[PDB]
């Protein structure tokens, strides 16, 4: 079959059970489709995330837990865009994701859609919500 | 807690987007650019670069800019995208193209989990990982 290309968060220290089970909480079609867990010998912690793949809707997301730190984390330069249905959704997603994140750009009307929010989240990654007209 | 699609984004500063469009679409060969509107003259950003875009390589979709807005902060290994490639054929062009002008932050090779692997920051400094299974 062919190349495929997928996004993949590198999340350091022992994060990404907990960021998959947090997403799969805002989102209702949403699963982990594979998940492989360090044992207890190494290198990372027993039970952490070797390996793993979860879906949100139709996009599948690589992740793993590193036990190797790095001076560097997640940026806005790189980011997931979400197209959401509802101001309902929009207000959900924008309070749940900054909780113990930030608001960098707080949700509101920003004159290029209904409504607009830019958040990183708790575990540092940046989401941006849009509500087309 | 309803449906939403969710897509990867490339924030590219200055005037850089279209230029790493044409260069992804060149490494893969389903791919292409599904929409494209660049600034006229109305701004902010300047004519000619990308107001908002939306690419795909395969079947993964992914949106870009150009953010005339400069900040301090740059893509980095934290968000990546990953390539299960087909061939150690398509990996070794892969990992050729994307370190030229980038850099091999894991140079192609054998690092036992799978029987080839690469970790490239490409000229635009994004993050790609190549995979060839095992």
């Amino acid at each position: 079959m062919s190349a495929r290309v997928r996004p993949f968060l590198m999340f350091q220290g022992v994060q990404a059970e907990a960021a998959m089970n947090f997403y799969l909480s805002l989102f209702d079609d949403a699963e982990i489709l594979q998940i492989q867990r360090y044992g207890a010998e190494g290198p990372g912690p027993e039970g952490s995330v070797l390996k793993a793949l979860f879906r949100l809707g139709d996009q599948s997301v690589h992740c793993i837990d590193s036990h190797v730190r790095h001076a560097f984390d997640f940026t806005p330069a790189f980011s997931f865009f979400v197209d959401c249905e509802s101001n309902a959704q929009i207000e959900r997603l924008a309070e749940a994701l900054s909780d113990g994140g930030k608001a960098l750009m707080p949700l509101g009307d920003y004159g290029f859609s209904q409504r607009f929010a830019w958040l990183a989240d708790r575990f540092g990654v940046s989401w941006q919500l849009n509500l087309a007209g």
